[PDB]
């Protein structure tokens, strides 16, 4: 089945909830519902998982018009296997870098990047957290020479 | 509805289908079924509407391990709009450059991408293909002349 997560860091933390079943960290998501797009689906799981409201952001050419509205690229795209005695489930996970936008925490915790390799986490979670950084640091770099060319 | 659809150029050619509603010409995709991934909704699909098996390809940082293995990513993903007499459609499309490995042609036509301008195709079918083009020209898998168009 489809699924999405959102990836949001902060300060050198990440944003991580126990697995529902399973109980290992991860980050935040879930099914896409039927009538939903992956955009809406991140969102609405990230804020009913954590309580804290987020925007996906992601690569995009900036297609929009009249005829369709181009979406943000996630950050990885991951066929994850997921083994229980009693079945196993594939999740073909749309795993967006997200930005915080409002909200506030009421559940999952802020997990400090340097100290990730001594907490349970559900498989890959580290891979993702270091892509993340590095595409955040790509995006500051961006985001600071916008600010420096506006002395202009 | 998730929605997927597959570019297969060669040549310098697009091969496209005619949409069984709206009579115009788009890349061979439909919706993804809950039961199958989008990779194996665009392969099926790719297969039974044109006869040839593609394999969707695209960038991978190549993570694979016991307990995932990594897709391309799309070209490009689209929230598109169909409207029907009945009701209007929102269609989130992820959309897959995809490269031939058998089959044999028997439903679609091989569209030159110099002449799509020709043809009546489902918006953005051109703007499509141009970036389809620059990123076989990024893969090193066609010259920048060949992916230039306009
Ligand atoms: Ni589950
Ligand atoms: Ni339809």
């Amino acid at each position: 089945m489809i699924v999405t997560s959102g990836v949001l860091v902060e300060n050198g933390k990440v944003l991580l909830v126990k697995h529902k079943r399973l109980g290992v960290y991860i980050y935040p998501g879930g099914h896409v519902e039927h009538n939903e797009t992956p955009i809406e689906a991140v969102k609405r799981e990230f804020e009913e998982e954590t309580g804290i409201v987020v925007e996906p952001i992601g690569f995009t050419y900036g297609i929009i018009d009249e005829n369709a509205v181009e979406r943000p690229m996630p950050l990885v795209i991951l066929e994850e296997v997921v083994k229980y005695p009693e079945e196993t489930h594939i999740h073909f996970d749309l795993i967006y870098l997200v930005k915080r936008v409002g909200g506030d925490l009421k559940n999952g915790e802020w997990i400090d990047v340097r100290e990730i390799d001594r907490i349970e986490t559900f498989p890959n979670v580290r891979k993702v957290v270091s892509l993340a950084l590095s595409t955040l640091y790509r995006l500051g770099k961006i985001s600071k020479l916008a600010a420096a060319l506006e002395h202009h």
